[PDB]
DNA sequence: AAGGGTCCTAGGACCCT
DNA sequence: AAGGGTCCTAGGACCCT
């Protein structure tokens, strides 16, 4: 029942790439942008105050040297993205990815066979890879610190494949489930690691300081829970089972309550090939005729090169729109003829469109 | 891409059950009941006036010597189901169940590999077995019409096997897609079979009276139809696909209007295990507080009997219900440990009700 | 005028009796 | 006061940048 899990959580991906891509930019501080954001930032403009999401005009004028440049395209990100999972994979091949840039594995198969190999003698002589969270004391005879420790060699064997195959640096966290391992991931955070023992758990969660800091608790659930004076981890904790669900319901309030306690039982998942394949174009209502084709052959034409690649067949589309005030979206299947093509592709599209500041196209329901 | 698809469908199939179960009732015309309905009878009863889903008190009417049975646990009617699809799935593992009482196959393989065993000289003694629709002459030098009549004698075996194994009588169509094969199935329609040759798929079609006996035309589907005019077959293949797409959809026009002219590229699926398990308790407005409870522990029984003989696990429940006058429904996963019995369901779904003339409980997402 | 992902949910269309 | 099935759809919650 008991395993082993680590969180591989990327420093700075984006500008990591853009940094590997033009040398130039490294030791000058690095934003990456998207229209109006600074999505992401090196590390040197961290310390000049550049925060992840921040108005491109906020971050010059915390910082006019800012180099800034532009991330709308994520190809490269993505590439990169996979390059990272695809090696994890070559670890264990149960990986489960979140975003771009952070991996889940389960390590607890491959912790096990480590074990089976070594002798008592240097079992006493198992040592750990970087920290200790809230330094706590390893007891060399707790067979669950000694497989965290394990763990935690195996995360430092991977981040280290990492920088030496890919020249990307990052963190990783060790724990006994997934939420424990994302947590602990970033307790020491420019490009280092930290496992977790089982006593030190409830420090770990008690360690945060706003319920949105527990992955699950998003930008709904947190104002709900605000507005029933729920704020604390303990908060939480301790509210009525009964008045949490009936207000979130059975499913949101039995895991989100659970998540609080630092339990997470859901199993890493192998995530494999991308599930859809989505583009997007924004812009200040710059779209009021249906001329917006125009923007919907571009959205195609990549997407069309990136699902030839791939090699599997999406058997849906779907367009999404945004209007000047939620998103709303049409899609269809896809002609059995069409899988096997721009110019039936936009007329779909188009058809989609009429029957409905952003335009989006998606393929899923991949074959 | 040329296709022998076989479509086989029962005869008054819950008839059949209960005739086999207790032989006094054949002869003797046979109803079976749900509630005010008359859900089937046997060919007796059919001739003397009854029809499927006639009120118990015209069919009293029409034949008051009428015997009827019980019909509203379907576990015995189920059960003879899939020992159908099973027999079947033994002569070619690719079957597509359609309800209860109606499988399809894919014989290309099949068909294929037999004619590969002839030598020429035989081939010239390829025979059907059953009805040629419209009584259209066989071109022996067709090897579409060979190759069709060599599924209608895999149909017939198939029928003789059901027939031998299991006690039960049916219908068998033969065509080069699952559109056709439905349609032709019932042209000799108490226990026979007949084969559609493609000179006479246009001949089929236009048999039809009203769209809606087009399988994959329903109730809206028709009456949006009738509302543009659209009434026979041909109205549908001549109408205009531009009106047709934004009146429907491009989704329901593109595919509906291919069905009008007998086209039909979906692929036989493999049904394999139920996606989901339910059942249903309808009355006269006859719960009206929460000790509806008890009608709800009362499906769980028999539902967790059945998952569990099932041997795969759900991971989610759904409770659904209808107010006096659409019906609605609240699901939710199924926790962990209890996967792996009555007490905790009975509160979710009370929980599940709480946020909310019939009850039903469905246990889906299974793995 | 981010730009991507994941899975779930309630309802609705269809199929058969 | 049928009693079962199938898959799709638009939207919404969450994750990351």
């Amino acid at each position: 029942s008991s395993r082993v899990i680590v969180h591989v959580d990327l420093d700075c991906f984006y500008a990591q790439v853009e940094m590997i891509s033009n040398p130039e930019l490294k030791d000058k501080p690095l934003g990456v942008q998207q229209k109006y954001l600074v999505v992401t930032c090196n590390y040197e403009a961290r310390k000049l105050g550049v925060k992840k999401l921040m108005n491109v005009r906020d971050a010059k004028e915390k910082c006019p040297q800012l180099v800034l440049v532009n991330g709308e395209d994520l190809t490269r990100y993505r590439e990169m993205s996979y390059k990272v999972t695809e090696l994890l994979e070559e670890f264990s091949p149960v990986v489960e990815r979140l975003g771009f840039d952070e991996n889940f594995v389960d390590l607890t198969e491959m912790v096990e066979k480590r074990l089976q190999q070594l002798q008592s003698d240097e079992l006493s002589a198992v040592t750990v890879s970087g920290h200790v969270y809230n330094n706590q004391s390893i007891n060399l005879l707790d067979v669950l610190h000694i497989r965290l420790l394990v763990g935690s060699q195996i995360a430092a064997e991977m981040r280290e494949a990492m920088y030496n195959q890919l020249g990307l640096t990052g963190c990783a966290g060790v724990a006994s489930n997934k939420l424990l391992a994302k947590l602990v991931s970033g307790v020491f955070k420019p490009n280092q690691q930290t496992v977790l023992l089982p006593e030190s758990c409830q420090h770990l969660i008690h360690s945060l300081n706003h319920i949105k800091e527990i992955p699950g608790i998003g930008y709904k659930t947190a104002k709900c829970l605000e507005a029933l004076g729920i704020n604390s981890v303990r908060d939480l904790q301790t509210f009525s089972p009964k008045i949490l669900e009936k207000e979130l319901g059975i499913s949101v309030a039995q895991r989100i309550q659970k998540l609080s306690f630092g339990e997470d039982n859901s199993p890493v998942i192998l995530s494999g090939p991308p599930q859809s394949f989505s583009e997007e174009d924004s812009f200040k209502k710059c779209s009021s005729e249906v001329e917006a084709k125009n923007k919907i052959e571009e959205l195609l034409a990549s997407l069309l090169n990136r699902v030839c690649q791939d090699g599997r067949k999406p058997h849906t589309v779907r367009l999404i729109i945004r209007r000047y005030s939620g998103r709303e979206s049409r899609q269809c299947p896809i002609p059995s003829h069409v899988i096997q093509v721009m110019t039936p592709m936009v007329d779909i599209l188009m058809k989609l469109f009429r029957n409905m500041t952003l335009l989006s196209v998606c393929f899923c329901n991949l074959k």
